């Protein structure tokens, strides 16, 4: 069995290996990429997003989100306070004010123990999840804005024609912006590209010990366990390194670097931060081997995840027997 310690793998693929998206998945995981939940892709040195970032201050974030936390530095919630429009410009300005700048530090080690210590008492600012890519349409590699659809992957494996749509979003960040510990929706492959800026920490538990957190995040999360059997989909619980080393869970951690590429694997939990101002671009993808996931993934009926539109279809082919209750979550 490959990489049977779930290890983060990272590739470095040539450029004649970065031809073929599906291809090299495949590869990574013939390698045992895929038992991490995470693995890291260094694109060759020939390859290039776009050819500049001069002219990205007039995106706006029409919703931009302060994630304001509660209960003890290791183990905790945020929820997300709407603020006011800003520009991408206005929004990198305020990132690197006094108030919301990276602290002076060592190393990437000292950053993270300063996130883990002080998180908590700050409320950083995220422009999450934008419609939209900064990948220019003549590159031809690793475009995220132009794979093969989940749709279409559906369609080619079962043979059903489904409605939906699959695009990219961006995400612009600031230091102490937090991804709380989640799998993808229908635990789809996920990837993201940091185009610019500040490293992002992941953190990550392998996909078979997945019920591992999931039973730890019942224990430290106990009424939002009682409002929902599958609250984790709601994307607001953080729990530390620290506490996951003292509860026995099996756990990863990297930094992606600006021009670095990410694949979450189904199933594969993860979390994590930002290090200062930066831009990533991300998108959910299927392959062949994610059927069975996307058949067994659990669902939050509660109300509180609200999904997109084109969850409806993978929940009514893929689930039809949660369907009904599932829909009503939604409505
Ligand atoms: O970058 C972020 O805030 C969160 N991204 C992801 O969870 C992802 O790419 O799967
Ligand atoms: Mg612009
Ligand atoms: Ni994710
Ligand atoms: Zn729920």
């Amino acid at each position: 069995a490959q990489n049977p310690n779930c290890n983060i793998m990272i590739f470095h693929p040539t450029k004649e290996e970065f031809n073929d998206f599906d291809k090299y998945i495949a590869y990574m995981e013939s390698q045992g990429a895929h038992r991490a939940g995470l693995a890291k892709i260094i694109p060759p040195k020939e390859w290039k997003a776009r050819e500049t970032y001069d002219n990205i201050s007039e995106i706006l974030i029409a919703t931009p989100l302060q994630q304001v936390a509660s209960g003890r530095a290791g183990v905790f919630t945020q929820y997300h306070k709407k603020k006011k429009a800003m520009t991408v410009g206005e929004y990198r300005h305020l990132a690197n004010s006094k108030k919301y700048q990276t602290p002076p530090h060592q190393n990437f080690e000292d950053l993270e123990r300063k996130y883990w210590k002080n998180r908590i008492y700050n409320s950083p600012i995220y422009g999450a999840d934008i419609s939209g890519s900064l990948f220019d349409e003549n590159t031809k590699q690793w475009n995220l804005g132009h794979l093969g659809t989940i749709q279409d992957l559906l369609e080619k494996e079962c043979g059903v024609v489904i409605e939906g749509v699959n695009t990219p979003y961006l995400y612009f960040g600031m230091w102490k912006t937090t991804f709380a510990w989640h799998t993808e929706d229908m635990d789809l492959y996920s990837i993201n590209y940091l185009h610019l800026g500040e490293p992002k920490t992941w953190y990550v538990v392998p996909p078979e010990h997945g019920q591992r957190l999931e039973r730890l995040a019942r224990e430290l999360f106990p009424g939002s366990s009682r409002g929902c059997g599958a609250f984790l989909r709601h994307k607001v619980a953080l729990i530390s390194p620290t506490v996951l080393k003292e509860n026995g869970i099996p756990f990863n951690r990297i930094t992606q670097e600006a021009g670095e590429f990410m694949v979450t694997f189904p199933y594969g939990y993860h979390a994590g931060f930002n290090h200062g101002f930066n831009c990533a671009e991300a998108i959910n993808f299927a392959t062949p081997r994610w059927i069975d996931y996307g058949k067994m993934a659990s669902q939050c009926s509660c109300g509180e995840a609200r999904v997109t539109f084109s969850m409806d279809a993978f929940v009514r082919i893929l689930q039809p027997e949660r369907y009904d209750l599932w829909k009503r979550g939604q409505d």
